[PDB]
């Protein structure tokens, strides 16, 4: 079989990403149903970078699935330094049935994918989240029933990597993503052309305007993620005074539909790119979507771990 | 209604009693207990590492049929726009109980109040509950009943130590004395507590710089690392003479590491009263016990 | 009456034979055996990193039915903040085995003097008696019985591999050589005690400055990185006086035609070992990686079951 990977959220066609979707409903009512790593077989668990959100969610989900986490902060590691990638991910092939790695740039995502024989996970890196927006979509059909149709509003920094998930994985599920962001801050040319690509066949569509009250009349479910992630703390940029008309707020809040739902991927910084009174408020789905990161990574690997 | 356990005295005597028994049967069968199968999770979280803190607890929970979510200092540090409170409402979302080594009670006090699962203070800068526990497992299959016992502490009386010794004794029913310079006395709220509790169990606190007297009599004698800045403990040394003046039978009991030569000699603690391997041994079940409790309760 | 493995000869050559065969049939039936049911913990303990340690040791126990507790060198180094002993004391009640990396052997020996459980060294300065029972491994599902074929190290000849190379091989009949320069020679005592143990199973021991010499008529070439990190400012020039033993493929020619190359990992391509070797057809360097797996677990079973 080819093996198959998760880098990026488009890595699924539509129909693919509906089946990963509906394992995750089914996982997270029968949390211990699925047993593909039953031995225990091993899965590598590889941090550049910490994240509790993507230690707890991977670390656990692999232990109900039957598996054991074999869980690495490449920091007390010689990771690129002591030997290639190439050779690593022939050594890591040979322990674990897959490997789920936060890093930095895709390229090293794309060079592990390459040669590993066993399904590589892209668990956050600079470009995209696409298991963050597994679970943001779990979340959405939690609420609100269909994807196919919705209006998706993300405000914020364009070309972060929640941006580009949510603008792929939005349009994979048929949902009508707006991203809201400043002039110099907009997505990357060859992720939009992707998305606007992959929307023709879902009947979605792709805007990104600078006009964030715009963006946020009748949408369905509006998101945030911080202005600045750390590799940009010193890239020289006022990150500050370009998105305060940006935040998401209880005026633009009250501008999209009555029932709209707010989505934040974690860390947040409260009165930055949203304020308490949101992300504490009735239309907060963010701790859902925290814990949605569970099942449906548990999905995203069942159903990986099968086609491979 | 969720129950945490960050000092001693969060048990009352009656509750103290139940996860000591608790701890007696999951001793004699280490695996009959399975309320975290699944697995369902556990949060460990080092804010300063402690090996025997991890070995006791992480297998402690994986015996639960749990498995234990380790974060080590190294990755116990927030990063850009994280916080406490957002810590523990995810945490509450993927594990059944937070299990934390921290300094200050005040961050416990926080994760507690906004965590919707049971919280366990590891070990911290003012309490050390979970020692405790199992020095009390340790001293009941020894001696039987811990209601009447003598117990004296020596060294520095105003560590953590010496706090949960003075609170969960006296919820015991032991009569506690510490027996320290005074410079490094019990806290005074806390003894105060330990001094109302005590009301309710027939024990007694007593503090005192005569470890003479303090030993005299003795049932159980306890010491803890000092830490020349060492000169007020010398005196507070439980070295061979000191033992001498206990009852007969009496245990001796070490929180590790012990530095020999210093607050304990290596003839009291290689020596026949010593149980502090034992001690050392109940950490895991005492802890096991703990959290079957607290699950059961939450 | 409890069994350590702290160097190759701690087993007998029947008893390296028994744990041999034993990862053989753990390779075919991974999680046949459960010893450590329950789960048992053991404790997998660092006071240097090895991250490829951790991957076969940490699945390793859990396939046996246990829980590996892992403790990586940021936590106070063992033996600074109590004796070796006492730490050997309190582990042996949370744990059924020990698995330590450690640097002096005399490290390792305190605490096997004390513990009540199983000892391992997963890797020290003077020894590398797991990865050796890998190599082993490899070596027999690639050429059969181990007794009497010809193997051959190169490079820094007083590092753990080549002791361990030398003790583990003769302890398996194989004709063992080091080829080595001046100055990087196996330690003494080593030597000895590989000369000794070949008596017993027919071995044998080399040890020469002459690389062309050990390749030829070898069935295994070995080799390894010529520097550990501590030895980085040691002071030396460590390229120069390896050059001439680097595997590459004109000393490869000059071995049997279907010899096979051992590595025990990281690689660093184009110093000890070239591409063309390390990616060609007798490398058998990545199925050597994989048997660490299945050669710990069936020490661990083995001990085990002796203790
Ligand atoms: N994982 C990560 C992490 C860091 C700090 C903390 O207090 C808790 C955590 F889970
Ligand atoms: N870093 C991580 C990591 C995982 C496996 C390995 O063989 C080496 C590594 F550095």
């Amino acid at each position: 079989s080819v093996i198959r990977h998760f880098l990026r959220d488009d890595d699924l066609s539509p129909a693919e990403q509906a089946e990963v979707l509906e394992l995750a409903a089914e996982l997270k009512k029968d949390p211990v149903s699925r047993r593909p790593l039953q031995g225990p077989r091993g899965v590598a668990v590889i941090f550049d970078k910490n994240s509790t959100r993507t230690r707890f969610s991977f670390e656990l989900g692999i232990a109900q699935l039957g598996g054991h986490a074999v869980v690495v902060d490449s920091g007390s590691t010689q990771l690129g330094r002591d030997e290639t990638l190439q050779d690593t991910a022939k050594v890591l092939s040979r322990y674990v049935d897959a490997i789920v790695w936060r890093t930095f740039g895709q390229e090293r995502l794309d060079a592990m994918a390459s040669v590993a024989t066993v399904p590589v996970i892209n668990a956050l890196s600079d470009e995209f989240h696409p298991c963050q927006v597994l679970a943001d979509l779990q979340t959405i059909a939690e609420r609100k029933g269909a994807l196919r149709g919705l209006r998706l509003s993300y405000f914020g920094d364009g070309a972060n990597n929640m941006a580009h998930s949510l603008l792929l994985g939005g349009v994979t599920a048929g949902i009508h993503v707006t991203v809201a962001a400043p002039e110099g801050f907009l997505p990357d040319p060859s992720v939009r052309a992707a998305a606007e690509r992959r929307a023709q066949d879902t009947g979605a569509s792709v805007t990104v305007t600078a006009d964030a009250h715009a963006a946020a009349a009748g949408a369905d479910v509006l998101v945030t993620d911080t202005w600045t992630s750390m590799g940009q703390e010193n890239d020289g940029l006022d990150r500050v005074k370009p998105f305060r008309p940006f935040q998401l707020n209880s005026r633009l809040l009250a501008l999209a539909d009555s029932d709209a739902i707010v989505l934040h991927c974690l860390p947040a910084h409260r009165g930055d790119e949203i304020t308490d009174a949101v992300m504490d408020g009735p239309a907060s789905a963010v701790w859902d979507e925290a814990e949605n990161r569970l099942h449906a990574q548990k999905a995203l690997l069942v159903w990986l771990l099968e086609r491979s």
